[PDB]
């Protein structure tokens, strides 16, 4: 692990902590409840989830969601969280060596696919198996009134939740999720890539890197990278399914919309 390699990582690991509202180390604090004993506001069924929304009601009345059937308000927020990581993806990937100097079309193209790799990765930093934490660590909603939702909201979540148990469990830290993301961004085979080339030429430094970088911090999990290059084709099979569950709720709910700035990267996705 040469000099010019650890600058690298610790470069981007300073770009992820800087772009990034939520991490792992603040979300593993507030779950494991040793810094404090105020603990996140628990959304566990229909009413603790209404006694939430009195907080968010100026949310919920931006776009005359109030109204809704609970299940619609839910994602809705939701969909306003993942639009606020996309932005923070956004910013961080011009911190990719490269990433900035690429086709333009071709950053779309990258974010296109990347970005919901990199938001259930991330997400599992604030998941247990119990529950997730939501708005910026200050709420948790159970695993358990998720799966209780109507059908087809209650099989969104599961699955990843199914994602994070397993990826929770390599013990990640900040450093290497924030090359794991960069390596996410950086994948050679999206549809639609211009300049292939270029852009295997910058994905091969940035799994060089991590992939020294996890031999480094983690000697004693001798395969991790060969893991993580498997979680890698699992979200990327993740995503593919959840982008089918989302055309599916676009064809059979007439109350459900798609955020404005969503709908672009969802479009002729998979
Ligand atoms: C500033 C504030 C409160 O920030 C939020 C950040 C994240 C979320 C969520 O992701 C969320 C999703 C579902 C529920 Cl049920 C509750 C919360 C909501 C609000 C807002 O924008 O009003
Ligand atoms: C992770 C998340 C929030 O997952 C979704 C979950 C539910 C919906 C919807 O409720 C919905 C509403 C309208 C349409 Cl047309 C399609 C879907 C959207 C995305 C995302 O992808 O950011």
């Amino acid at each position: 692990m040469t000099a010019d390699l650890k600058s690298l990582a610790k470069r981007i690991y300073e770009a992820y902590l800087k772009n990034f509202n939520m991490n792992k180390v603040k979300a593993r604090v507030i779950l494991s409840g040793k810094a404090s004993n105020n603990p996140p506001f628990v959304i566990h069924d229909m009413e603790t989830l209404c006694m939430a929304e009195k907080t968010l009601v100026a949310k919920l009345v931006a776009n005359g969601i109030q109204n809704k059937e609970a299940e619609v308000r839910i994602f809705h927020c939701c969909q306003c969280t993942s639009v606020e990581t996309v932005t923070e993806l956004t910013e961080f990937a011009k911190a990719i060596p490269g990433f900035a100097n690429l086709d333009l079309n071709d950053q779309v193209t990258l974010l296109k696919y990347g970005v919901y790799e990199a938001i259930f990765a991330m997400l599992s930093s604030v998941m247990n198996k119990d529950g997730m934490l939501v708005a910026y660590g200050n709420g948790f909603i159970t695993r358990e009134f998720l799966k209780s939702l109507r059908k087809p909201f209650c099989d969104i979540m599961e699955p990843k939740f199914d994602f994070a148990m397993k990826f929770n469990a390599l013990e990640l830290d900040d450093s290497d999720i924030s090359l794991f993301v960069a390596a996410i961004i950086c994948c050679g085979d999206r549809p639609g890539l211009l300049n292939v080339g270029h852009i295997e030429k910058m994905q091969e430094g940035i799994v060089h890197v991590l992939r020294l970088h996890l031999q480094s911090n983690h000697p004693d999990d001798i395969f991790l990278f060969p893991k993580l290059l498997q979680k890698m084709a699992d979200l990327r099979q993740l995503v593919t399914e959840h982008a089918q569950l989302v055309q599916i709720i676009k064809k059979t709910e007439s109350d459900a919309a798609l955020h404005p700035l969503l709908q672009e990267i969802y479009r002729d996705m998979y």
